[PDB]
């Protein structure tokens, strides 16, 4: 039964505060776990207006990467669209990371563009109800759009199963983000040298209510992984509606990647 | 003869270096028993975009509750629940909505007076309790030219003193979105004392527990006789986190100080 | 002859560079000089759009200020809207200030807010000609204007009387800026214990050609310094066009307040 | 028996750490002669808003020379002028916009060739000159797993190697600009050579002076002698920063490379 190091990676808007439930269940097993903020994320001392795109937003995971100690490798967690700062780290640090794990996530591929997922998830999930956007022109010239989650979409399709005391402290630190869509349009593809060899794992549920069913099965035979956990019930934010069963997956990587 | 039960509005106000997600379990609890709940992040605290040193004393820090305050409907009256340092933000809110405060409740809270400094309270806290283990401390110089110093609460004072009986999920939580704060102590010891008009004149309700590893029961029996409450609640066990360890209970309660004080 | 700690600060949308003259020539004298550049000017990494007032304006000199070693005192020397940055240090740091100097500067008083020579340069010289502006939302909510500075404004109203290297230099660094009038017209007057006591020095020619003589007239009348010299010719970037007549004056200066 | 007298458009780059203001002083010389100039920022260079920790090759700091040229009219063709590194910019750029240079023109600057890898010239300059004194470095790692290096050019060697001879205004400009810069010299030793059909087919010009010294007359004349110019001028005295020290010779020696093309 291995330990490892774990590096939670919460989805735009949200912050590392999406983890406090995992991170201790998985501190009891043994392991060591970092949860971090992304730029504009959490607490954060950033606005969203100058993070000019993905690989910015990024920073804090890759600012971690850079100092992680010679010889150490991390497992990356990443929940809905952190499955793009798994791809961009990987890219970047192939060599300190022992697998991405995909938690009802975006998986990104080589082949595509890194938008690519990012147009699929639309394309299945259109309409983010009562969700607000906004725009603003990053240092190069281009309009972002950021968004602000509407409370109907993160009661019913984010946090659909989750009590009221999670749904209420989401709306009490949910902060504003972006998908940097069109930057990603212009991003270079995703190496094969790097993501492309990470060992990935993907934990989805067919009770979730925005990353889709038919979505998630259409990644998964998009870009096959090393291995696919399906867990009953819950809803999208596993790590809160089946924080055991997702520690206990977890374990499974760790065995396995080390 | 004639019972009574009433539906409040209540606005939750928590203590420097946190925000409103400490109330994430309390403000359910509430609307669950029909009342308004409006929890509020003060000046650089929760995901209140300012940072701490660009905040210069504990009224500019009270801004989010004068500013909601001022806009509330005529004739709408609040409920004001503090806890730990912000009875401070109550005593400043009263002193300028005096007449939309329906009651004051102090939560294992500073219960500041008329009759001394408004830092009062904070220097009898500081000796009751002088030593905040691996807090860390910085300082910035304000508009006028004080020194302020501010604080990273450590997490053995966050894990054994204010979330001693916390589960690990809430004392994760508080790690995750704990934020610098500030007494502004010296700043306090030059404002005008608090008035007999705003607030000495409300309501006030004082609700707190024995086990609170903190703000201790010596300095806590102290503030109650030094300016005796309308009411006082004593809880018996939780920690200094009554609205997460006696979460049912501080509800129940506070659906008391709503019968009374509307 | 008494060698002193001068901090240089430039106006808005300048950086440090603007000093570039007149620095070594103070050098000359034995003089310490330190020439700083304020939030999102000179080469300061910030973008406007992140600086939310005036006083965030001023956090590199305030930052310095904070960090003087215990017992240094420094002339602090401003020119054009640096008058503002003066007054936000002094009410911070009075103790460790010798004197302040304003170089056909905004010389802001006690009395009324900290808008009022904003307001009344403005009225002076409301035509800011081929200047461009446009709007951000700051984060607690106020519409701040930003302008970049029209080439024929700078030409012939700021750089007067430079040479076509300096004119042209200024072209090649200049930066947004922004006078945040509407915060400043929010913010508590200047405290006459701070900057209302310390020493000041006004420094200006009747040939410049955007602080016109009326308004500097007006400005001296309005907070009487206490001495101001005046220097034939020159244009409004007097450390360029007179560089040595203000070295000279800046020793006067640091015999009288060390 | 015919002269000729031809007004060009030049295109003047900085090297690294530097910016469009080191031309402060040629710009308008090459002006009072009729030229039309302009003088780019490269990326995380001079007020470009970028910093180079986001820059992951030196084609990505080539975009604002990049963009310029697809944005040239019709049948317009400029000169592109750069000093020290810049000349990988004009090498960079002419394998993408061939038909829009009339020439190339080296001032103090790296010579790329065709035949050897782009880093080849950077391995040989640094042979020539290893120790850059109080240069700092500092290290990121770009975007597919490259660490690259970054320097912030110590003041010392500013002083003494680059601005030898310059004025003292001059000298404290450029401590009051200089920002980081890198040669990305590992990138480009994974980078294709420069073409023959755009870079290789370019008129280039060689100003230099045998007083510069950070690229020496050792190196200098081992480019000249790898990759033959069409046309070497030297200048006498100065120092490596000409377009500062002879400001006026290298504006007469660039109306000479405008009369030949234009």
């Amino acid at each position: 039964m291995v330990t490892a190091h774990f590096v939670l990676i919460h989805t735009i808007c949200h912050g590392a505060w999406i983890w406090h439930k995992l991170k201790p269940a998985l501190e009891r097993a043994g392991h060591k776990v970092t949860a971090l903020d992304m730029a504009a994320s959490g607490i954060d001392p950033r606005q969203i207006e100058q993070i000019n795109s993905f690989d910015e937003y990024s920073e804090p995971l890759l600012t971690f990467l850079e100092k992680l100690p010679q010889g150490e490798k991390v497992i990356i967690v990443g929940e809905a669209c952190a499955g793009l700062n798994i791809a961009i780290a990987a890219d970047r640090y192939v060599d300190k990371i022992a697998a991405g794990v995909f938690h009802n996530s975006l998986l990104p591929d080589t082949v595509h563009s890194p938008s690519y997922t990012v147009e699929k998830l639309l394309e299945s999930f259109p309409d983010w109800r009562d969700t607000e956007y906004f725009t603003f022109t990053n240092i190069t010239g281009e309009t972002i759009t950021t968004m602000k989650l509407g409370f109907v979409l993160l009661r019913e399709n984010l946090f659909t199963k989750c009590t009221d005391g999670e749904y209420e402290l989401a709306k009490m630190v949910m902060r504003k983000g972006s998908l940097f869509q069109n930057v990603l349009a212009q991003r270079p593809k995703f190496t094969e040298k790097g993501y492309g060899s990470i060992k990935k794992v993907y934990i989805w549920t067919d009770q979730d209510k925005i990353f889709l069913p038919d979505f998630q099965r259409w990644q998964i035979a998009n870009y096959k992984p090393d291995k696919v956990y399906q867990v009953q019930g819950g809803d999208h934010k596993l790590q809160l509606t089946k924080t055991e069963e997702v520690a206990h997956i977890l374990q499974e990587v760790a065995d396995a990647y080390a």
